[PDB]
């Protein structure tokens, strides 16, 4: 009864937290790729004397 309610509560909490953590990991991965592209743009800056003359 009280136990059924507590299991229900914990189950909703667990499911929401599961999906939040999935999204958090995806967010981390996208930020990593954005940083990689930013670094390539910095490299292109550094390499501009070779690309343009």
């Amino acid at each position: 009864t009280a136990g059924y309610r507590s299991l229900t509560y914990e189950e909703v909490l667990q499911e929401l937290v599961k999906h939040k953590e999935l999204l958090r990991r995806k967010d981390t991965h996208i930020r990593e790729l954005e940083d990689y592209i930013d670094n390539l743009l910095v490299r292109v800056m550094e390499e501009t004397p070779s690309i343009l003359r």
